[PDB]
């Protein structure tokens, strides 16, 4: 990566050649598609898996999805043409990429209708709300990889090939990572974790315009020895980084935090209108809980058993949630909005 | 850091935020410069440590002895006013930057100067800086990695470095001038004197170094990428020489390289064949030992190697004599004895 960045730094403007890792969920990205790898070897791949028992497909990633919608069209057009009973439904991804339990194989003895690259009784879902006529546990998920990139001046095309194996871990041609002098991040399509020192190293800040279920691969994170699971801020399950970077002090694992809302922002403050304090009468930590109730009224007064100031704080649409240790004061949990993910 | 780079991809333009790995190693010109404490405080700390039993300073960066050798012939005029018999001799550095097994301590008390910022010559004592290695001074008692960075300084001609002393003993190397950085298939581990490649091509393992240093403190490992199932004995740039505690760090076939060339101080590591040598790959072979420089001391080059169990094309060192071969390479025209091999204890 050839280039000159004047890095802010109060000063200092410096150029020459390297890596530079650059953010692309701060800019309302337009740029990245997702191109699939053939009409007549995707169908039939679906088309065979589907006598298999498998269900449907679930999406890993937020770009995975918008390619789903844009092709399901022309899928079920193969299907149709080929006399095949089967229907394709694209939906929408409402909260967490949940995961399945299955895969998509590479097809055999395809259909050559004119190309080879890019209402019936029987439906093939992808996405979606979740129900239990087609259950997660027969849904394929993490089949495909990326193949290469592509131009356009106004979106770079990225190609897709179906994977080797059946895999837990997210494809690495689409993440980063990079430290210098005191200031580290974990970057990717959809993630995008910050980390600073000041007197130790500790996570600051973090925007995920998704929420996915596989696993960061262990070769794109730094500091990655001597991790302990259970002080991960954002958990192993959620895709977070199985680094020591990836910690804030007073703070465990945030595994009920608000996950269900899809988009958030991980920042470390107090939410407009309430107070936080360090008291050793509080109860033990729980899901994480909007400062707002249902009704509409604000609370204001919150505790925390032996976290650290500033409290860590999720940002959604619904609001503002507070962290799993920050517990509320001036009114019961009972009637409270709390994070709706199952433990 | 604001900016944009073209991508090896031929032409990909994108221009946003981040952190940008810049290469300091082919850079040069001049780029960093090191500006040390007060002209005060640094000589009352050699002299305290003169007086504790300290004999020399041992540099920790090639950047770090060129601030001594600027700042020598003023740290001496201090000595010489304040009626002290002493006298900072500041040599060059060749080879390894040796390891030092004391270091200095800031000083509660200050010695006399009339400014606050930067004869027969005589006086015995003396307060030996670098240098060749000698039995006079020992490395036993000579300062070493005491000194970190406070802060990135003006100018437009280059850059300044303000340094301050450390609060402890470590044998860490100062992260605050390493960088490190993967995207796709592409790694790579950075600080002023080293730039460490990786690449993916059906495996993760190491394809190109470039070092106009050798050091001996340790890497941070905040800095390193895949720091997780690391074994010390498969590392292909030494832990002992600042190579990172990572599994980029590795090569298939090849073990650790402790008795490399590192003599040299410059080195440049890449994968292939010297010109006009040829390695095979054949089980009739030596074991491992000290590298061994393809060319004679009477300029006889030797022409046909043979290994073990590595895998091609070979490990080969350039420097300023010419090829050195990796330890698993053995000669075959001509024996071991009558060839140049690395001066690297063993």
């Amino acid at each position: 990566d050839t280039g000159c960045a004047v890095s802010w730094s109060g000063k200092e403007l410096k150029c020459g050649s390297g890596i530079f890792v650059i953010d692309n969920v701060h800019t309302w990205t337009e740029q990245y598609k997702f191109q699939p790898e053939s009409p007549a070897r995707l169908a039939s791949a679906i088309l065979n898996a589907h006598e298999d028992g498998v269900c449907g497909i679930r999406s890993t990633t937020r770009l995975e999805n918008i390619m789903w919608k844009q092709i399901t069209n022309e899928l079920n057009y193969v299907l149709w043409e080929g006399g095949h009973d089967l229907t394709v439904v694209a939906g929408d991804v409402k909260g967490v990429l949940s995961k399945g339990k299955r895969a998509l194989a590479p097809p055999v003895n395809d259909l050559k209708y004119s190309w080879k690259t890019w209402a019936k009784n029987s439906t093939f879902l992808i996405d979606g709300p979740d129900t239990s006529e087609c259950p997660n546990e027969r849904r394929a998920w993490n089949f495909l990889e990326v193949e290469d990139y592509g131009f356009g001046m106004f979106t770079t095309n990225i190609w897709m090939k179906f994977r080797e194996g059946s895999s837990e871990v997210c494809d690495h041609r689409l993440m980063s990572a990079a430290i210098k002098d005191q200031k580290a991040v974990h970057a990717d399509m959809g993630y995008w974790i910050e980390s600073s020192k000041n007197q130790t190293w500790q996570i600051e800040k973090a925007s995920l315009i998704e929420v996915k279920t596989c696993l960061w691969p262990k070769t794109h994170t730094l500091w990655s020895n001597g991790v302990l699971e259970s002080q991960m801020l954002i958990p192993k399950a959620y895709a977070g980084p199985f680094s020591q970077h990836n910690y804030r002090q007073g703070y465990a694992t945030q595994t009920v935090g608000p996950w269900h809302l899809g988009k958030l922002e991980i920042d470390f403050g107090e939410c407009p209108g309430t107070t936080v304090t360090i008291q050793e009468d509080c109860d033990h930590r729980g899901p994480s809980l909007r400062t707002t109730t249902a009704s509409g009224k604000l609370v204001t007064q919150w505790c925390c058993r032996s976290c650290t100031m500033p409290p860590l704080r999720f940002l959604g649409e619904d609001g503002c949630w507070y962290g799993m240790e920050i517990r509320p004061l001036s009114e019961k949990e009972e009637n409270m909005v709390k994070s709706q993910v199952s433990a």
